[PDB]
C-alpha cells in the first residue's frame, strides 16, 4: 500500500511502483535587484587604522562591480543550441538592455522591497531587493567620511561593513567562474528565508506551494540564475524557478539486466536486454519517459524531473513489463553474444545476472552469505539482505522496506535459435529481430530443397 | 549581413552561419609566487583578547600551508593518458622541484612584484607575487609580538590580518578538493584586476589582447591552475592561459534531426540522420570540427573552442550541407526504423521531426499556437515564434533575430526502398549503405531468374 | 625497474606497466557531531554597536540550522538505483531517526571529543565533535547577555564569534546546494588536521594508514558526507571513508588506436580497434578492469580506483596484449571502414594512427619536427620528444621518463579480406567476426560452383 516492486523472470527486468510525480512544466521568471551608491575615487588619504580598513573592504566592493559589467556578453544573443531552458529568463535579460525599463523598476523598490512591475514586453515579473548598500553607504558611510573632514565613526562599522559586503563578494566570485549562469541556485544568490517568500507568491495552487516549501533543496537543484546588465547604480540579474504542473500522477522506474543462455559452449550463448531503462510517469494520457535518470531527483515518495529531457510515449507502452510480445507496441531490446556477469540494484531489491564461473552471491549483515546465485538472471528481495557480490564487485542494497513480488516466467531468450540469432543489435526491437530471423532463415528455407 | 541560417529540407538539417572563430592554439604558462615568513611555535601565552584572536587567525595560516605540501604527489609523474593539456605547465612544476631554480626566482620579486626569469630548462616564464605576507608578518606582526614583550598593537591588525589571510585560506580550501589542479581559474587564484595585467604582456598581437580583455570570463573557462611545490618560504604554483592562434575565420554549427517516411504501416517506415553534428571552423585550409559542443563556448559573435577535442577534416566537407550525394567526400549518416518524434532548437529557429500521432506544434507568446506540424521533418524561423511543443515536451527558441532561409528539397529518405534498407547502422555513410544495398540486392538480382 | 611500457605493432595498442594498486574495498562509516545551544528570540533590544553586530552574526546562526532541518527528505528512503555507495552511511542516517540513539551519543562527547558508541543496530561507529558552540554560547555568550542586563563584553567576542561561526555557515551553504550529500569531502566538513586523526584509528593495518596519510587529497576524492537529522541541540551527519583492501598488486593501463589499411581506394580500406581500454589490476587471481578511467586516480606510482565501477575478468585476459588470436579468451574488437587519423597519448609515449593526406608529426622542444609519420599506426617513445601534431590538433606528451619497448609485428588488419569484412561492428570479437566471415563466405562457397 506504500512502495511495491515486481520482478519479471521472463524478461530479466524489474519495475518499482508506488512513486508520485512532480514534473517541471514552466519557468517562473523573476528579477532581483541591488541598489548601489557609485562614488568615484575621492578618498581622503587620512591613513588611520580605522580608515585603511574601510579602503580595503571597499576596494573589494569595486572589484565586485566592474567584474559583473564585463560579463555582459552572456547572454544577449549567444548559447546556440542546447541549454534552451534559460531562454525564458534570457527574454528578461534582453528587456534590461532597454532604457527606461531599468528606471521603471527602481520605483516600487525604494518603498516596499518587493512589487510586480509592468515592462516594455509587459511580462508580469516580480522584483526583489535582497541587499541594500546605497542606503548603507550614502547614509552611513558617505556623510561621516566625505564632508565631515574624514571622520571614521568606530570599528563596529568595519566589521558590519565586512558582513554587509561579504554577500556581494561571493556572488561576483561565483558569477565570474560560471560565465553568468549558475546552478543550482546557491544560498548566496538566494537564502532560505527569501526563497520561501517567493514561492508563496507564485501563480500556482496552494498545493504546489506546500511541495516547494517542505522540499526546498530540490527546487534549488532545478533552478538557474542569469546575469543581465549593471547600470544606473543597480545590479540586475534573473533567477528562474520551476513551475511544477504535472503533479501527483503515478511513476515507476524500470530496471534491466542482461538475460543469456547457459546451454552452449563458451561464447555460443545468446543474450538480450530491454533497452529503455529509467523513469516513467503519466503526463496527460501519454507516458513521459526520462532516459538519463540524471535529470530526475527522488525525495522520499516524490520524483522531480524536467520534461525537457524526456521522450513522450503512448500509454500502450506498459505492455513491455508483462506481455513483451504484444502486437500493439513494439518493445525495444538489444542483443549480443557478450556473456558477462553483472548486478543491478533496484529500489527494494537487486537483480543478478550470473554467467560463467563468476562468483555471484548475496550476503547478510550478521551471518554472511545467504544465497549463492546459479547461472542465469535472478532476483532477491531486500528483506534481511544487505550486500551482493559479483566477482570482485560488491554492491549495497537500499534498505528501504517494501513488498517485493516475484513473477516467475520462461526466460524469452530460450524461444530463440542460436544459429539465426543476430550477432549484435544496438537498439533493435522484437519486430526488427523477428524480421532479421525471417531474413536469415529466408535463405535456408528456399535453398536447401535441392 | 550579421547572423544567417539555412534549413535543408532534403537532408532534415540546418546550418547556422555568420560566426567568427577563436580557437585555443597554445598554452601561455606562468607561475605566481607567495612570499612566506615561516616561524615556529614560539608563542608567548599572554592569553589576552587581542592575542588569542591572532592565534586563531594564524593557526589557519598553519593549516593552509602544510596542507599544500601534502599535495606534492600531483603531478610530478602521474596523470596517465587524458588531461594532457596541463603538460605544458607540468613541465614547469617539474622545474620547481630543482634546487637553485627556486632561489633564482625569489630574486626579481622582492623589488618589482613581476619579472621574467631564466630557468634551468630556460623557458621564458613570467612571475607574479599577488599576496605578500612575509612583508606583513616579519615587519608588522613579528617585531611587535616576538621581542617587544608580547605587545599586540590594537584590533585593526586583527581585522586586517583576517582579510590579508582570507585569500590564502580559500585557496588551500580549493586545491585540497581539486587534487592540485583547478578549473576554471577562480578569482581567488587570480582576481580580475590581476588577470587583465597578464594578458597585456603575452607574446601575442594587440588583437588577441583586446579579445581576452573584453571577454575575460571565457578566458577563465579554458584556463588551469596547477600546484607544484612549497619550499623555502615560497608557495609555487603554475597557471596556464589559452593562446588563441586561429582567430577570425568563419564558423558554423550543424543541426540535425531524424528524417523518416510516412507511407508505411507502424514500424515499416525507414529513417536516417546526419551524424557529425556540432561546430565547424576553418583552420588553415582544412576544417576543424568539434563533435562535443561542450568544449566550445559562444559569446555573441565569437566562438571559443579547444582544438584538442577536435577532428581535423578536409575542406571538401561542406558538400554534405547541399549535395550530400557527392563523389568527393563520403557523408556520414545513421539509419534506423525507430520512428520517434523530436525537436531540435537551433540558433534562430527550430527543427521539428513529427511522426505518428504525436502532437507537434509551435506557439506564440501572445496568441498561442500558430502552426500545427504535419508528419515529417519541418522547420520554422523564430520571427514572432517563442515556444515549440512536441508531445509532452516544450522547448523555448532563442529569440536572437536573424535572416533564416528555407531551402526546399526532396527528402532523400524517399529515394530508398524499404525492403533492402539497413535495419540499423550506427555510424555508416552514403557509400556504405549503397554498398549494403548492392549486397542485399545482389542476392535477389542473381537468384530469382530460375 | 620502475615504469615501463611496450607497444604492439600487430594490434596498434600499447600497455603501460609498473603501477601499483590501491582499490576501494570497504566504507569506513563515521559520524561527526556539533553541540548546540538552542535559544529562542529573547533578545534584549539594547541597540548598541556591540549588540547589533552579534544580532547579525547570530541570525546567520539561525539560518544555518533551520536550513539543515528542511534537508531531511535526503535520504531516509530515496535514491532509487545508482549511487548505492552511500548506502553504508545511509544505514547510519536511518539509525539517527531513532529516539534514545541520539541521546546515547551525546554521552561520551562532553568529556573527550571522541569515542566509539554502541547503537541500536550496534554498528561500531566512531564519533567526533569538531566544533562546540553550546559551550561557547551558553557559557560565554548567554550569561553576559541574557541575565546580566544586556552586557556585551567587548569587540573581540564579535570577531571570535565570527570565526567560531564561520565554519557552520559554509557547511549549510554547501549542503543546501548538494541535497545533503557532498563529494569530495571538503575541508569545511573535515580539515586536514582532523582527517589524519581518524585514519590512524581505522580497523586497518599500519600499511594502509601510511598510504592515506601521505596521500590525503586522494582519500578526499573518494569520500562522501551525508546529512541525517538535526534534533536535541545536536547536528548529526555521516561521512564515509574508503577502506582500501586490494593493495600493492600490479596494475597496467591499456591504450588503443584505430588500425587501418593503406592499400585501397578512398573508403575501400578496413579498420579495427581493441575495445576494452583502460585500467586493469589484479584482485585475487581474477583481473579487475575499470572501463571509465574517470573512476581511477593516479598518484605517482599509486592507482586508486573504486571497485564498484569495475568489470571482473579472468586472469587469461592478458593474452590480448600479445597473442590476440588465442583459443582460451576471445578478445573484443570493433570494426569500421571509417578512416580518420588520430593520436593517443600514453604514459611515456604516444600512438599515432596516420591515414590519408593527414599531416601527422612529432616535434621537439628545441629543434622542431623530428619524425614525420607515414600512413599507418605508429608509436614513438617520449625520450627527447615533447609534442605531436595530427592535422590541426596538437598534443603534449607526458615527460615522465621510462623505458619504452617497441614490439614489431604484422598488423592484423592485413590478415583480412576487404570484400567479406564487416561494414561496422560496435563491440564484436575475434570469434564473432570470423563467424560473420564464415557466414558471408558461406554463400560464395556454396553457390558459385554452378
Ligand atoms: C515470418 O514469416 C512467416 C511466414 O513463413 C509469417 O507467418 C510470420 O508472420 C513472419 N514473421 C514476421 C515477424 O514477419
Ligand atoms: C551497384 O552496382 C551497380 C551495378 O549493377 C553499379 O552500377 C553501381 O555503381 C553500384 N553502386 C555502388 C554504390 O557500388
Ligand atoms: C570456418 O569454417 C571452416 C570450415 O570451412 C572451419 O575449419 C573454421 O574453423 C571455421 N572458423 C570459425 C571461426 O568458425
Amino acid at each position: 500500500q506504500n512502495i511495491t516492486e515486481e520482478f519479471y523472470q521472463s524478461t530479466c527486468s524489474a519495475v518499482s511502483r508506488g512513486y508520485l510525480s512532480a514534473l517541471r512544466t514552466g519557468w517562473y521568471t523573476s528579477v532581483v535587484t541591488i541598489e548601489l551608491s557609485k562614488i568615484q575615487k575621492n578618498v581622503c588619504k587620512s591613513t588611520d587604522s580605522k580608515v585603511k580598513l574601510i579602503k580595503q573592504e571597499l576596494e573589494r566592493y569595486n572589484n565586485a562591480v566592474i567584474e559583473l559589467q564585463s560579463l555582459m556578453c552572456n547572454e544577449p544573443a549567444s548559447f546556440s543550441g542546447s541549454g534552451s531552458a534559460i531562454a525564458s529568463g534570457v527574454a528578461v535579460c534582453k528587456v534590461l538592455h532597454l532604457e527606461g525599463e531599468v528606471n521603471k523598476i527602481k520605483n516600487a523598490l525604494l518603498s516596499t522591497n518587493k512589487a510586480v512591475v509592468s515592462l516594455s514586453n509587459g511580462v508580469s515579473v516580480l522584483t526583489f531587493k535582497v541587499l541594500d548598500l546605497k542606503n548603507y553607504i550614502d547614509k552611513e558611510l558617505l556623510p561621516k567620511l566625505n564632508n565631515h573632514d574624514c571622520r571614521i565613526s568606530n570599528i563596529e562599522t568595519v566589521i558590519e561593513f565586512q558582513q554587509k559586503n561579504n554577500r556581494l563578494l561571493e556572488i561576483a566570485r561565483e558569477f565570474s567562474v560560471n560565465a553568468g549562469i549558475t546552478t543550482p541556485l546557491s544560498t548566496y544568490m538566494l537564502t532560505n528565508s527569501e526563497l520561501l517568500s517567493l514561492i508563496n507568491d507564485m501563480p500556482i495552487t496552494n498545493d504546489q506551494k506546500k511541495l516547494m516549501s517542505s522540499n526546498v533543496q530540490i527546487v534549488r537543484q532545478q533552478s538557474y540564475s542569469i546575469m543581465c546588465v549593471v547600470k544606473e547604480e543597480v545590479i540586475a540579474y534573473v533567477v528562474q524557478l520551476p513551475i511544477y504542473g504535472v503533479i501527483d500522477t503515478p511513476c515507476w522506474k524500470l530496471h534491466t539486466s542482461p538475460l543469456c543462455t547457459t546451454d552452449n559452449k563458451e561464447g555460443s550463448n545468446i543474450c538480450l536486454t530491454r533497452t529503455d531503462r529509467g523513469w516513467y510517469c503519466d503526463n496527460a494520457g501519454s507516458v513521459s519517459f526520462f532516459p538519463q535518470a540524471e535529470t530526475c531527483k527522488v525525495c522520499s515518495n516524490r520524483v522531480f524531473c524536467d520534461t525537457m529531457n524526456s521522450l513522450t510515449l503512448p500509454t500502450d507502452v506498459n505492455l513491455c513489463n508483462t506481455d513483451i510480445f504484444n502486437t500493439k507496441y513494439d518493445c525495444k531490446i538489444m542483443t549480443s553474444k557478450t556473456d558477462i556477469s553483472s548486478s543491478v540494484i533496484t529500489s527494494i531489491g537487486a537483480i543478478v545476472s550470473c554467467y560463467g564461473k563468476t562468483k555471484c552471491t548475496a550476503s547478510n549483515k550478521n551471518r554472511g552469505i545467504i544465497k549463492t546465485f546459479s547461472n542465469g538472471c535472478d532476483y532477491v528481495s531486500n528483506k534481511g539482505v544487505d550486500t551482493v557480490s559479483v566477482g570482485n564487485t560488491l554492491y549495497y542494497v537500499n534498505k528501504l522496506e517494501g513488498k517485493a513480488l516475484y513473477i516467475k516466467g520462461e526466460p524469452i531468450i530460450n524461444y530463440y535459435d542460436p544459429l539465426v540469432f543476430p550477432s549484435d543489435e544496438f537498439d533493435a526491437s522484437i519486430a526488427q529481430v523477428n524480421a532479421k530471423i525471417n531474413q536469415s532463415l529466408a535463405f535456408i528455407r528456399r535453398s536447401d530443397e535441392l
